[PDB]
RNA sequence: GGAUUGACAGAUUGAGAGCUCUUUCUUGAUUUUGUGGGUGGUGGUGCAUGGCCGUUCUUAGUUGGUGGAGUGAUUUGUCUGC
């Protein structure tokens, strides 16, 4: 569901858990750091997503949310001073959650479900 | 899918300065380039100013209130003496 994703992104934004990008994401996945990964399939030439898959194959669970620009928007990359979006364009190709921070029950049931697949 | 940051080694440099280049690696929204604006300045103006000090002046000199004289600026009080 949509709720657990925003909850986990908030809990990793406040405690610096988001590997906002792909190089930091790749380094976190290579290390014992990246506990979750959200990436978009609407990526040109698709090789970055394939490389990410590989990173998660070796810290396993991944999420397949679309709308890269929207993904960055609700990923907290924006300063979002006003109520509405105050920046033209901002987005993230890959988001990696390292620090689980605060825990909510619905989100943990969701991550167990996505682990079960 | 990199605003950016930093650097081993060499050219360069006086430098063991990643100042600049060769290559590449690191770093994550603090930044970078433009506008407004702001700071910093033993920059200018002591002939824009404050404060302070110096000097006129180490002398004994100043001042206003009622009163008198002048239309008045001013004067007497602040003086002939000792
Ligand atoms: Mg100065
Ligand atoms: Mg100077
Ligand atoms: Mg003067
Ligand atoms: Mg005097
Ligand atoms: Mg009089
Ligand atoms: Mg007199």
């Amino acid at each position: 569901i949509e709720d657990a994703l925003k909850v986990v992104l908030r809990t990793s934004l406040v405690h610096d858990g988001l590997a906002r990008g792909l190089r930091e994401s790749a380094k976190a996945l290579t290390r014992g750091e990246g506990q979750l990964a959200v990436l978009v399939e609407s990526v040109t030439e698709e090789a970055i997503s394939k490389l990410v898959q590989g990173l998660a194959t070796e810290n396993v669970p991944l999420i397949k949310v679309a709308d890269a620009k929207q993904l960055g928007e609700w990923a907290g990359l924006g300063k979002i001073d006003r109520d509405g979006n105050a920046r033209k364009v901002v987005g993230a190709s890959v988001v990696v959650v390292k620090n689980w921070g605060a825990d909510t029950q619905e989100r943990e049931i969701l991550l167990e479900h996505f682990s079960q697949q």
